[PDB]
């Protein structure tokens, strides 16, 4: 429970640390095409997840609801080049209900994210 709370309501929901500097003055904005790679698990330590497992960088439009609310709020902080790590609890990612068989009730997620590249609609 380390990081900054990035969230809207300051309820510690997202917690992030840059762990490397990215650079530019811009983060992407809402609608932009944004690439990243990333690692990825539960908190628990019972599954794991990777953009290199599928030997290609991960895919998203930012703030079109596309990955989890943490993602759309998280790589919104993000300038190119930048590693970081967010801790996620669930009211952020799949709540109450889970994902089964992927995800539990109530997990908590972990990530790492490297903002590769980000381009406008
Ligand atoms: C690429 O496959 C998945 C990866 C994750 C979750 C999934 O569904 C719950 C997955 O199945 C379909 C895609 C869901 C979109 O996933 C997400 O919003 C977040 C952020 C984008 C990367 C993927 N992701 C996930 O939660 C992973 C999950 C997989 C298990 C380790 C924890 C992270």
């Amino acid at each position: 429970e380390q990081g900054e709370d990035i969230t809207s309501k300051k309820d510690r929901g997202v917690l992030k640390i840059v762990k490397r500097v990215g650079n530019g003055e811009e983060t992407p904005m809402i609608g932009d095409k944004v690439y990243v790679h990333y690692k990825g698990k539960l908190s628990n330590g019972k599954k794991f997840d990777s953009s290199h497992d599928r030997n290609e960088p991960f895919v998203f439009s930012l703030g079109k609801g596309q990955v989890i609310k943490a993602w759309d709020i998280g790589v919104a902080t993000m300038k190119k080049g930048e590693i970081a790590h967010l801790l996620i609890k669930p009211e952020y990612a799949y709540g109450s209900a889970g994902s089964l068989p992927k995800i539990p009730s109530n997990a908590t997620l972990f990530f790492e994210i490297e903002l590769l590249d980000f381009k406008g609609e």
